[PDB]
Parts: C-alpha cells; sequence; structure tokens
C-alpha cells in the first residue's frame, strides 16, 4: 500500500505513535517518507546481507526474522514479511521497541540525516488528525 501523507499520519496516531518516546507525529511521517516513500511493500538489501522492510525500513540484522541474515536476531518476534502488510500495526509495534533501544530515532539514519532538526510539523500540516 502507498499511503498518502495525512493518511499515514492518521494511521500512526491510531496506533499510538503520536509523541511516542517524545517524538511528534511529523517526525514519524518524515522518517517514513525518506525510508520508504510511504510504501508498505518497500524492501532494500544492505551491504552486509541483512534487509530493511516496510514503511519504516526495519532491519533483519536485529529486529525481524527473514531466514537469510546469519548471526542476526529477531527482537520484535516477527517475520520480516509482516512488516510489509497494508496494516501498519506490526511495523508500529516494532518501531516502538526500536525507538526505545537507547538512541531514539537516530536508529533510522534517514531520520537523522533528513528529518532531525528540520520543520517536521510540515509533514502533518493541514491534516485532520
Ligand atoms: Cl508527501
Ligand atoms: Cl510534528
Ligand atoms: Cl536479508
Ligand atoms: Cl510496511
Ligand atoms: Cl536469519
Ligand atoms: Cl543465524
Ligand atoms: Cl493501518
Ligand atoms: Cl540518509
Amino acid at each position: 500500500k502507498v499511503f498518502g501523507r495525512c493518511e499515514l499520519a492518521a494511521a500512526m496516531k491510531r496506533h499510538g505513535l503520536d509523541n511516542y518516546r517524545g517524538y511528534s507525529l511529523g517526525n514519524w511521517v518524515c522518517a517514513a517518507k525518506f525510508e520508504s516513500n510511504f510504501n508498505t511493500q518497500a524492501t532494500n538489501r544492505n551491504t552486509d546481507g541483512s534487509t530493511d522492510y516496510g514503511i519504516l525500513q526495519i532491519n533483519s540484522r536485529w529486529w525481524c526474522n527473514d531466514g537469510r541474515t546469519p548471526g542476526s536476531r529477531n527482537l520484535c518476534n516477527i517475520p520480516c514479511s509482516a512488516l510489509l502488510s497494508s496494516d501498519i500495526t506490526a511495523s508500529v509495534n516494532c518501531a516502538k521497541k526500536i525507538v526505545s533501544d537507547g538512541n531514539g530515532m537516530n536508529a533510522w539514519v534517514a531520520w537523522r540525516n533528513r528529518c532531525k532538526g528540520t520543520d517536521v510539523q510540515a509533514w502533518i500540516r493541514g491534516c485532520r488528525l
């Protein structure tokens, strides 16, 4: 599924991501924009052989199981395929664990490089939330 901007904001709010760990909804929308362009089906291989999955590009090195990332863990206790669903529940639940892991949203290097410090409220501007 390819979400619209306000549509994804609303879905993230509905699943409790709004201000989770102190990160406003615009931060989460911004991250999703630059990680996946709002496409739940996005996958990308990393150089090290792990893969990033879904709307927030969660990595199989730590967070989900894909059967092909030796030495990796599955800390969200989920198949990585679950992170590609139209329903964003599994990706939000896992993102909540990631952002609680100690470095906040710096875990998403596209958030750190493209969102952090910017006018992230622009991402929810105009949205009926
Ligand atoms: Cl957009
Ligand atoms: Cl915001
Ligand atoms: Cl992989
Ligand atoms: Cl997804
Ligand atoms: Cl594996
Ligand atoms: Cl392994
Ligand atoms: Cl959803
Ligand atoms: Cl980046």
